[PDB]
């Protein structure tokens, strides 16, 4: 029993977010798909296309954090029946150039600005039009439709970045920002088995990332601990500061992944970075295949993220909690 | 002016290969395209289809080694436009699950048995349904559609294989077999700047494979060849005694490809390969994006394909000549 | 106080292996060094050197498992100083070959036949002379000097194998045989975040497998498996029935890794693995950063391996327990 | 007839660099070697040791481009026989850590200030002592000690950036600064296959580009070729400037290797760099094992590097031409 009229909040370059009762709900032309909202969750991302001024487009239904139920598939839809449960993979791969069928779909230049809420229809409505069904991920059954929507950025991001760092069991890394996302990191790092040195202002932050399993957790970095010996930093706050010190304490051949948003450009010392081959990698998001892994490991509980729940139609106040950072723990919301 | 007729080469289990003047002219639903078909390979693969038994499905145009033209292209499609001239990756990969999304769409589970003209519609026709356009090549402008279609089998499942060995300019590698697709494989690892040592039982085989650019041919490998010392070895016969030469040729953590047909099986000694380190790769024609590389490194003159034309209706004859190997330069044919 | 004599077991293919109290002490030429040797363990690869005539050459110490306290070292070592306690990389590497200063000395064709108590002089005697410090790994101060002796091959081996097929938390492996070894490979597949299905025809075997964290354990693989599903197969027999096994339950581009010394020969079905570009990689002991990883991972506790200590003089008699297989649970021996 | 005093030119920084005939001629110690000098080059580092004031430490030979004959070796020497030919691998690892172990001897923590010719004694005198031959190459036969001594820096240092670039046939790569060094790197980069497309102010630079074989050549990139298209980008200049143009240039996923020396620091858009995922690598000189591919180039005829010889003693007037950049064909002197 599809509805043909939803409601849903949608964004406007003029109006900001705001409700709407005479949404769409578009039928699935042969190989899109229909996506019932079950989860939707809000991160801060979602605050800079409505406050801070990110260009992402106009007029879309927004959030990116996407879990919900297959409800309708087009024909020619085989590898989705109706009722699958999945998770959208938010960079939405083209699914057809060099990148996507390189393995990279998360940089995409042909899906630029048609993101899953960023710039193409969100979560935040009831029934979503997923054009290509090739970036979701399946949700295991032990996985609440919550849980896996917070997983679609905030554990995705981290283990992307944490992938691409290749970190295994005799890794040593350095995580410099254990609140914002970097909470799901520690548990990540050590799923990979990794000895992990947290680094933080905040003192909730370093108690929480105690308690997540961290190695070693401090205010300042001691002067016990030896420079230039972690295998990997992790700069999630990404200041020129910050990026400093993972400058100075990244081991020879060492990565140091500026995972933050704390500061336009950053500067690196050249005759440092080049003669000890220092690495610094980008990454940003996560690809499809990343989903897969990012819920297979909360699936088996090796990374537990923290979220409550609310009413879709209650999103409005959240944002405007978020928005003066009242509130630091995901919040998934029901449609 | 689109005909909503045509002509082509049907196969069944029961009639074998038999032409066809009442072929439909699918039209393409959104995102899928149409391919006026320019020219069509013939190998040894498709005899085994026909004769030898190789159960690929039931009732399609066969001819995998495609090359054609963008005739309409459903709506939605706009990552090819009427006018472009494109090129068939063979395996035609589902382009949704983890394997396509992983960079090797040439293994996809889901696609099998619905590679073109080996499970799904070929190119023994004149305008062929391309269901998924995510499984095509954009043929260089200097590129004739011949040249294309042969490089789409004989040219792509050799570089594929090369690449998939690493082969680099201080490579040292062996080839056993420079007749069949074996030619090809000689130029592309040149073309890697690999010093390439051939072995071959025919003599024409050895002067084609001197022709080509081969830095050293013998039809026995002389005792001054010291044994462990290459770092690939391609073995294109693939029979136990060929294989043999290859692990005891190759060098320690080297690499032994089996890209042969010539026995079901093939047995190595596990004392050797384990104690050093010797790496047994298998590989499969190739991805979507090695045709890329490969039109890009045919189009640069890196690789040159021999190919003959003929009159599509003529195949008939083409493959009785080949079916006794009557010939062996690449065959293509245009409808 | 160095003595000048020492007592150790000495084996000749004429005489066997025979005790003798009439052992030189080398002193340290500059560069080498001397080794006290505390702990030093006993596996089956001794017996073949022994009953089932494997050659490694004459008149040599045994012992590849050592573990002990440098002694005294001669000029020009810099990297250790006296009292320093270390682990021996059975390969002896060395160290100045391309393969050795490409990161696999492991496999340093220079070092053939000279490797610690298989070739040159082990640790079975009480003083060994370290031609090479290259080849030692410090053992951390929390690890017992037997614990460092029982991993320098019976979790060297399998942790250098798991790490040359990048298991990752995503992993989804198969072991084939949880008593030879394999009993460490489970801990160090489960320290990397690997998701490990056992499989053992043993009811022992099987359990120690469950105690020991593995997720599943069977004793013939069950119709619900799904045929080319796992990522890695480990086969610790190694015998043609198990090779199939691994070939037929491994996934595409999957690992198949004979590990085991069950056959001579084994053989594997041509088109399958090259269809499904499956990867069969020959491993062998470990590199020296290997068992500086290995110890890394034995002090966090990651793995703990099992034995049990004994005087050195009573090696004779464990040794004939272990020829009837009369013991399964690593011993090593105190000088 | 080795003799016991030697002529060469030290470097103190309080004398500077000053000839001297009261040179010793050390014996070797086991395992060390001596090696008679047959071509020393020089570029400009050397400068920055004398005048800018780059500190290596004090009192020694310098020159760090090294190529001579095994002259005398120290017992236990088995890999070298007196007569050999060799160059010398300027980082000069120390061969026993976990990054030489590793196969990146070039950033060993250990060796520092221990580099040939910069902290321990180069090749400016006649009878150089190596400590830790390891850090030698085998002179191809056909190879002048010329040309070789050219090749340990102004070769390798290109070639092991370029490697660590994997720059493939299908590359597309951009240099920017075709006069230092950067003249070898065109021939190592067409070595590999790749299409280089050469930026440099300067008119020569640019001509000799067009005659080393680059594939495009500019005085500034031309607004026809399209941003962010290039696989990798090589700064030999390494100038804020420089370096944007790369960042700009540099497509999703590539590679920006700032390899000149022109600025201490230089500055990323962090927002560009993560959200395509550009990798920033930092290369420096040259491992053992790319000095041995880098001489297998050379032999081959695929690196013609152009130098010019020099009667040592004549080394204080090159230096003097050099200084005021009076010269610039790599000059290689013969003690
Ligand atoms: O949604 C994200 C990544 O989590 C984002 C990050 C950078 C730019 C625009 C959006
Ligand atoms: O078409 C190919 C590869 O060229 C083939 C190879 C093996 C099995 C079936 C088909
Ligand atoms: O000691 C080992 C590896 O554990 C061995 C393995 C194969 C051949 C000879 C010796
Ligand atoms: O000799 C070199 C690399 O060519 C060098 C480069 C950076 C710092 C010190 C020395
Ligand atoms: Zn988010
Ligand atoms: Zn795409
Ligand atoms: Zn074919
Ligand atoms: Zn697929
Ligand atoms: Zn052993
Ligand atoms: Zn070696
Ligand atoms: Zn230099
Ligand atoms: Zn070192």
């Amino acid at each position: 029993s599809i509805p043909s009229s939803q409601y849903g909040f949608v964004f406007n370059k003029q109006s900001g977010l705001k409700l709407r009762n005479d949404l769409p709900v578009h039928k699935p032309k042969a190989g899109q798909l229909l996506l019932k909202v079950d989860a939707v969750g809000l991160c801060h991302s979602d605050l800079a296309v409505i406050y801070e001024g990110l260009d992402c487009g106009d007029n879309y239904v927004m959030g990116h954090e996407i879990a919900g139920t297959v409800a309708a598939v087009g024909d020619d839809v085989i590898n989705y029946k109706v009722g699958d449960r999945v998770a959208c993979v938010g960079p939405n791969g083209c699914g057809g150039c060099k990148y996507c069928r390189g393995a990279i779909d998360n940089v995409c230049k042909n899906a630029f600005g048609d993101w899953f809420g960023l710039g193409y229809d969100g979560g935040y409505q009831q029934y979503l039009l997923v054009t290509r069904p090739r970036n979701l991920s399946r949700i295991p059954d032990n996985v609440s439709a919550d849980v896996a929507a917070a997983s679609t950025d905030a554990v995705l991001t981290p283990y992307h970045a944490i992938k691409m760092a290749q970190v295994s069991p005799t890794s040593n890394i350095l995580l410099i920002g254990a609140g914002g996302l970097g909470g799901n990191a520690i548990q990540v790092a050590k799923a990979f088995g990794a000895k992990v040195t947290v680094l933080d202002k905040k003192k909730e932050a370093r108690d929480q990332a105690k308690k997540l399993g961290a190695d070693a957790v401090y205010e300042t970095l001691p002067e016990s601990i030896s420079p230039g010996s972690f295998s990997a930093c992790f700069d999630f706050v990404s200041v020129q500061a910050t990026f400093d010190v993972c400058q100075k304490y990244v081991e020879p051949k060492g990565v140091i992944m500026p995972v933050g948003l704390g500061a336009p450009n950053l500067s690196f010392n050249l005759g440092d970075l080049a003669l000890r081959e220092i690495r610094i990698l980008g990454s940003f998001w996560g690809t499809t295949n990343d989903l897969d892994d990012v819920l297979k490991l909360v699936s088996e509980g090796k990374v537990k993220p923290v979220v409550r729940s609310a009413k879709l139609k209650e999103l409005p106040e959240y944002i405007e909690k978020l928005r003066n950072n009242a509130y630091e723990g995901r919040v998934v919301f029901n449609p």
